[PDB]
């Protein structure tokens, strides 16, 4: 057992899918998951494994933020022998043709974090996804009919920023959606000799508030994790 | 409701004791409040409101670091009618004198992320606690045998840090216990113009490499939370 | 002697309150010390050593800035045995419910200077008070029918400063007033290990620019001085 | 004509290979190109148009660091209608097992330049490469025979660094290669809303000095010349 | 009057010469000035005006360090029509050639505090001198048989820094003396559109340990004042 | 040889002019020296040694930015035994009063790159002339009948800017003319123990949208050119 993990190595895949709601790891583990088993409750951070079309899967929440997911990421790489990581998750966009609903697949995260900038001797650190999990995801995505938008997800630390202006900026620059964990992710997966890749649905418009159903919610999260786990089986072969 | 918390205005108190863990909000429920109920599920993070000796509590987990901390704070603050915050937490002490089961309260806090210098123009903002709230909870430990400290935390984003040269700068500025989350409640009580307060109880040494039994965190946290409620109590008097 | 102080050890008490004017200084003895005698005027920079009923108390300037009071009260701490600073100043307000005249105690000070981002590696050192002589002087004020505020202050650098907008984000945040050196003796105390506060009267609005008259000012400054010596006889006791 | 280019709109086609050194620029004309024409000679900064298996190509030198090619880069897509910069140069390697001679893809560069940060507000932008280009180089590699190695490039400001310690920061977090520019070049293609790609050859490492022939260099240069040509015409599709 | 300065409009000349220490801005008006006026005396911070050679001219201290001298600097500039400030200080060595009792001339001065940050966006604002002041002083110098050196000065915020290895980049970069203000000066002058020199004696050296004796001081700083006045009447034809 | 010289010990004089532009150096060594011989050509960075009234002077372009004139000056430096840079260029005015063609020369040179806080622990280092170098273009400029004035050059990293903004900041701090070089040159010759000046000339207004057409030089450069080496002969005296 790590400090927020109680379990052994074997009890987690070379491969965890992480949505930041241990909720939706449940409902993942319930859905996708055959023979799923609950390998972590502490903290209430719900984690699973079992198997997809006879590969095995972990999953597990990581919470909100920088700081709680590279908790999590780091513990499973240097204790619990994992490989890669997908955090499946959710983006505001602040691009006008970026849809609602539509797949993007985060190759770097910008952020207004420190933590890269503590690592890497406050200089520009580029936190980018593996390039292999990155095509695996767009090919599994398109085998599912969906064209992923690939490029830069913004990690945020505040989901209630006091600095409206920067989403213009981000805008400028081409980022495709802002969520709060997917640099440093891919921070813990450089420093420690990992693979990462975040997948987001764009769930809204920052500048403007979208309406969905709840149903809406479920499919799309639903076709983000098949594109998720198809990724895996094709990075397998 | 708010985004990451589904409940109604009234359902909490006007004052919040926050564990990081929303386990130990229910332990907390249950062991020191009467007729606590839960009022909130959203995401796991378990939030729970009841009497203690008469007076409205509310007691809900924050979960790790400084961007999950700062979600809670803001939407009880803004929405819930919430007036004071109480985090209840673990630190690890860097200073020799500092020993393991001492209560620590952070007056102020250090930190190292970039939250609070976006807020003040990348000056240097002192994330303080509300001083009332400071000595009504000196008072509440020294009538139940307790000598806290008071002083500084330091709250960090990484709590596997690659930057190892930062705790003997620590030590040699007075930090009393380094946790993950004072810096952030702090500023986001500024922000939003509310009063806030973390005590800790330290359960490492990350000077000599020692660490807390199970029985001694138990017991200890025990004395953190009746200070924190009575606390309260005097705050009202 | 030291490279500013032309004097020997004893010749200061353990309490030094230092104004940023030698000639309140000089005033201070002169009003409230009985058998004051001067221990230093190098520089200008007067300081005295008497007695207020029965305890050895010293005073002294510390000169405008930082900078200045930052080789004062090292030298003082370092050399002359001190172990407390008490600085009694003027601060101008940002919010238009702090009043002209109020009393401000400074149990934090954000800042503008880079002094404690080159010690605290460019991380946020929270610049605090010692907390039982915050308490000691909230309890004198209180004993002398006055209540304190007791929050934040800001120490600048730049007295004509060129950022204008900064007394708004002061504002927003709740600084109670604005000042040159507190962040500086709260670094130097720290630094040193030894305990520093900052006791202000507002002098000044920056939002309802109104003066006051010298009798007025006089009372004023006279309160703070008593609340200030008041204070360490509470500490001794 | 722009100030560093002497040509008319049509006069470069809508891809353009970028060498650092004018004179690469000449022989990659002379070499791979037919029917080439010198387009431009401002500053030395040789460039030229012709085709590649019937397709039009430019190739133009970029000159050192980021600076350098941020002025050639922006002129090229505002004022000449170019849609993608192939950079196509050389790099140190810092990691022991990236060999001699690999071809190195960038999809990310990291920077220790303060472009991107006058670009960003100060926060952290991850310059990174166009996914299409980056699989295009890839899968183009892969049908020479030749395994790309995919990741980030380090964009450094000073050819003699008086931070050697850094080399060690960037091999901890698995920079492939260090170069001048990339991190400039995928700067520009965010502001503009173009596309780049930065390609280059292992040509030694940093801290051990190891030596290779004149057709082992010829070799590797066309193959990464190669590489880059047959992956513009996969984009075309 | 001004806060900080009681004295009218008229009351100083259009240059200024500032040492640090008052009592020494009224040796060389008693020294050096004919028929002193002593024009302020506020705070201790004794400033006069007399004639020199039949040139109206002024002195007065500035205090320690950048904020007090940025004070004293803006005041007579905005408020007294100064036009020149000539600081005249002593300074430290870092240099091994450099010796005891040489005169350095600040054609530049870096610094270790914000203020010209906060000036200049967050970018390098390089601190200067005047050229015609400092061109001045060094024909002043030689005429009087004295070879300066003219360079970078370092305008420290702390005399006691907590970060010995600084003097080692001095010393790798050049400074010729360490002191606490002219900086500030500079900046001052060009924010408010006025003409700047520092001049210091080497009083001390870091490496060596050894310092000027009293014989020596006072030798030194009558030709340094010598050096200052006679630059002025260079200037004035 | 050096990597981007191919010349020995003995081709280059010790004192190098260089304007950005290999072709200028090309211009300056056919026009105003004597016996001129191609001594660099690699990356077509021509270089030049010849006579100047019987002087041996070099001159050789150092291309566009810090990065690129900062390797060409190293390698000068440590490699070729050069003692003296001057930089001969052109740049934009942001002072109304500041006219197109005049000779400006930059005792300091502010920036916005972060290579001088790379050298100087993130402090601010003025990057600064030599001074004699100063006061001899100064002389021979009036030798010659020809108007300079000395101050503070900008340096750029960015010719096309984001930051429109920056431009009054540099106006209001009296900047003279914004190039991209100066800085770095001036970091070079403090870190490796040598001196340099940069002379320009105004080729355009920022503020009123004039510059210089075809016509403006040739005369004016040439006016620069006479400058620099007149300065050296005055120099050698």
């Amino acid at each position: 057992a790590t400090p927020h993990i109680n379990a052994e190595m074997g009890d987690f895949a070379d491969v965890v899918l992480m949505p930041g709601d241990p909720l939706r790891a449940k409902y993942i583990a319930e859905t996708f998951l055959e023979d799923a088993r609950e390998v972590n409750n502490v903290r209430g951070m719900l984690g699973f494994t079992g198997t997809y079309k006879g590969r095995k899967i972990s999953v597990m929440g990581h919470g909100m933020g920088i700081p709680s997911c590279s908790i999590y990421t780091k513990e499973l790489i240097t204790d619990f022998g994992v490989k890669k990581i997908i955090r499946v998750g959710s983006c505001g966009a602040v691009l006008p043709h970026v849809k609602l609903r539509d797949v993007v697949i985060g190759m770097g995260a910008c952020t207004d974090s420190k933590v890269n900038r503590i690592r890497f001797k406050d200089h520009d650190f580029a936190a980018i996804a593996d390039f292999d999990m990155v095509r695996n995801a767009v090919d599994a995505a398109k085998a599912l009919g969906i064209d992923a938008r690939v490029g830069n997800l913004f990690s945020a630390d505040l989901f209630y920023s006091p600095d409206g202006e920067m989403f213009d900026v981000m805008e400028k620059y081409g980022i495709l959606g802002v969520e709060m964990e997917a640099a440093g992710i891919y921070g813990v997966a450089a420093e420690f000799g990992a693979k990462a890749l975040t997948i987001c649905t764009v769930s809204d418009h920052i500048r403007t508030h979208e309406q969905t159903t709840a149903a809406e919610r479920q499919t799309t999260f639903n076709d983000m994790i098949k594109i998720a786990l198809e990724s895996v089986l094709l990075g397998d072969k």
